[PDB]
């Protein structure tokens, strides 16, 4: 159970964007229903006021919470992997738009997944953003909690993965366009029962032999991290 307060840009925060620069749903709750309308940008899909200002080559920094800002951020249980995708806004998300900048699951060289690095990182993780051309994008981030896994939603309703999804309105101002942004994939649709990585024992099947969920990162993807970038606190 974990939501979006806002983002930094270059370190700086762009203060709280919850209904303002985030479609942010009512609450912290799981999409569970992989054909869900609420797969694309969680329950509360809507244009909101604000688009953030960044440029090609910034430093787009996530920040999330479960109650109150730089708290627990997400129950330790919900152990999973983390992507962040990218559409054009006009799209609103429907149609085949979606195109993965960034997948972090089970971390081998360290023994610890990337939601269990994001709690300790206060709840931050980054994208660069990319060199697409100029306008308004959404950028969805998508938490994905492998605690109940085991069980498809489809066959048990009180089980299932758990995806925590959230759209950021983004402007890209400055950018050479040198990698233009292709067709993507559609949310719902791109993950489906049979999807690797969407049913997973996380108690029985070691997670060295988990793949996160297709598509891949795009080849115009140019990285990301999961790190604390700035203090909430020395606000
Ligand atoms: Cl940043
Ligand atoms: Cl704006
Ligand atoms: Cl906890
Ligand atoms: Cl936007
Ligand atoms: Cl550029
Ligand atoms: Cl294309
Ligand atoms: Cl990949
Ligand atoms: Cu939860």
């Amino acid at each position: 159970h974990t939501l979006v307060w806002g983002v930094w840009v270059n370190g700086v925060d762009q203060g709280d964007g919850r209904n303002i620069y985030i479609r942010s749903p009512p609450n912290n709750n799981p999409v569970k229903n992989l054909t869900s309308p609420d797969m694309t940008c969680n329950v509360d899909n809507r244009v909101v006021p604000k688009s953030v200002p960044v440029n090609a080559g910034d430093t787009l920094t996530f920040e999330w919470y479960h109650n109150t800002r730089d708290d627990d951020i997400i129950a330790s249980s919900h152990h999973g992997p983390i992507a962040v995708y990218i559409a054009p806004a006009a799209s609103n998300g429907q149609g085949n738009v979606w195109v993965k900048l960034f997948e972090d699951a089970y971390n081998v060289t360290n023994s610890t997944w990337a939601v269990d690095r994001l709690i300790t990182a206060h709840g931050q993780h980054s994208v660069v953003v990319p060199h697409v051309a100029p306008g308004d994008y959404l950028f969805r981030a998508e938490i994905i909690a492998l605690h109940e896994a085991d069980s498809l939603y489809s066959q048990n309703p009180i089980r299932g993965a758990q995806f925590y999804i959230s759209c950021a309105q983004i402007t890209i101002n400055s950018s050479d366009d040198s990698t233009p942004l292709p067709a993507g994939v559609p949310f719902p649709g791109a993950y489906t029962d049979s999807t690797p990585g969407i049913q997973f024992n996380i108690y029985t099947t070691p997670a060295t032999s988990y793949v996160a969920p297709p598509p891949s990162v795009w080849s115009g993807a140019l990285g990301g991290s999961i790190a604390q970038v700035g203090d909430a606190s020395l606000e």
